[PDB]
């Protein structure tokens, strides 16, 4: 017996072994011979999404080769589902190519990241799932099904909560390698941050994040990640940082990607954390809520008005933008989006009442929770938030009629 947990350690899985097949032949046979299956990627979810239930099989792709195969003429890369972004990015950069975005920390599986709606920031930048052009699935009976952009099912095939089968490979679209500079600023007030000024701030560079502790009024930090092949206007709205910064006040800035406007390659500037920073776990919980971009300032004012409730259990809050997603279950489905992320203290009993209060404040803004993070939004409210959820339920019924890949988390959503 071994104990398998998620990365933060707040979720302990029921599985007494983590199965790690060493060939596709073994993987197909294992899937075909198991009654219920969920896949474990890198465990950077915070809820029971990967839990297969008692007697369910928890399987990993860590025992298969981590393939990264770039076609330079086509500007595409075929990558194993268990490959993490840090390796993917190093490889494609060495071939002269690049991705349009990355999440805050690169040591996360590509298949697991796209499964839940993972994104970075920037008003013109889609989710990480949006560059995927093809997925290859091992389905419930062990057979392989390939689904590509243009297929009428493709909208449900990438961000699928792992509910269609085991993604063994994915193919992503790439662009030429590009250089970036990161400029940090401190103390951006919320007072006077009107709709025009908010839009200007969030569009001031290729990717922009705001950070706050919800203590003193306003925002503690603003991070501008600029492409050197694009203009950068003066940024008058907050003071330039005097020191290297960490998004969480009091944590080690050495861990973070280079600042002070020093040019470097895309994959060493899009993440907030440098590749050398390799935590095996973290003492944190996370939540994030994704809303129509037009509700940004109203939502920020709702949070400000309850900030004394948020602050005591908060490490940092990060505000980002995401372009509309074509994936039916993406929290960014169908609409340009503002995202409000919370990295909490790891105290489940103190955090849940605060999450409930936060969700109540955000209800009129059609807030969709990040599938990989902590939320308490009831299932019926969830279904009402996704116009194409029925299309998804139909696709899952077609590819997995016995619900082999549906666990209690997925079942609750679809019910
Ligand atoms: C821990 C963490 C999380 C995180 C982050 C930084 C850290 C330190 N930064 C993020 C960010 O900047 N933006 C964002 O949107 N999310 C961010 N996160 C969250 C994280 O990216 C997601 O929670 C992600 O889904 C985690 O992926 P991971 O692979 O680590 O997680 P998992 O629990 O094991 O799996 C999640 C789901 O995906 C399914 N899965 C995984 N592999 C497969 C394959 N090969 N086939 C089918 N399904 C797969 C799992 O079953 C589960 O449903
Ligand atoms: O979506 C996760 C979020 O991006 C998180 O990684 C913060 O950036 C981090 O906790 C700040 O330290
Ligand atoms: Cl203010």
């Amino acid at each position: 017996d071994i104990t398998v947990t998620n990365w933060a350690g707040n979720i302990t899985y029921t599985a007494k072994e983590l199965l790690r097949p060493h060939s596709l032949d073994a993987l197909r046979a294992l899937v075909a011979d198991s009654a219920r299956v969920r896949v474990l990627g890198s465990g950077h979810s915070f809820n029971e999404i990967a839990e297969p239930g008692d007697g369910g099989v928890l399987l990993s792709l860590a025992g298969l080769p981590s393939v990264v195969d770039v076609d330079t003429a086509a500007r595409t890369v075929r990558v194993g589902g268990g490959v993490r972004y840090a390796e993917l990015a190093r490889v494609v950069h060495a071939r002269g190519l690049a991705l349009p975005n990355m999440a805050s920390l690169p040591h996360i599986s590509v298949a697991g990241s796209v499964a839940t709606g993972t994104h970075g920031s920037g008003v013109g930048n889609g989710s990480l799932a949006s560059v995927v052009r093809e997925v290859e699935l091992v389905t419930a009976d062990g057979s392989t099904v390939v689904i590509a952009r243009g297929d009428e099912r493709f909208g449900g095939a990438v961000t699928s909560l792992g509910a269609l089968g085991v993604v063994t490979s994915l193919t992503l679209d790439l662009e030429p390698a590009y250089e970036m500079e990161q400029h940090v600023f401190t103390e951006l007030p919320l007072a006077g941050l009107d709709p025009a000024t908010f839009e200007t701030v969030m569009a001031a560079a290729y990717s922009v994040s705001l950070f706050t502790d919800w203590r003193a009024p306003g925002f503690r930090q603003v991070w501008l990640k600029r492409r050197t092949d694009r203009p950068l206007d003066g940024f008058p709205y907050a003071a330039p940082a005097a020191e290297k910064m960490h998004p969480v006040p009091g944590m080690p800035a050495v861990n973070c990607t280079e600042q002070f406007g020093v040019p470097g390659p895309w994959h060493e500037r899009l993440p907030h954390f440098r590749a050398e920073f390799t935590p095996s776990s973290g003492a944190e919980l996370q939540s994030e809520y994704l809303m129509p971009r037009e509700h940004a300032l109203a939502a920020l004012h709702a949070m400000d008005a309850i900030r004394e409730t948020l602050a005591p259990v908060l490490q940092t809050c990060e505000i980002r933008t995401v372009a509309a997603d074509a994936q039916w279950l993406s929290p960014a489905y169908g609409r340009d989006t503002v995202a409000a992320h919370f990295t909490w203290v790891e105290d489940t009993a103190a955090v849940l009442p605060v999450v409930r209060r936060l969700e109540e404040a955000l209800v009129p803004f059609a807030a969709r929770p990040h599938w990989g993070k902590v939320f308490t939004v009831p299932a019926g409210e969830l279904r009402a938030l996704y116009p194409r959820l029925a299309d998804f339920g139909a696709l899952a019924g077609a590819l997995d009629p016995a619900g082999k890949f549906t666990n209690a988390f997925v079942r609750g959503v679809l019910a």
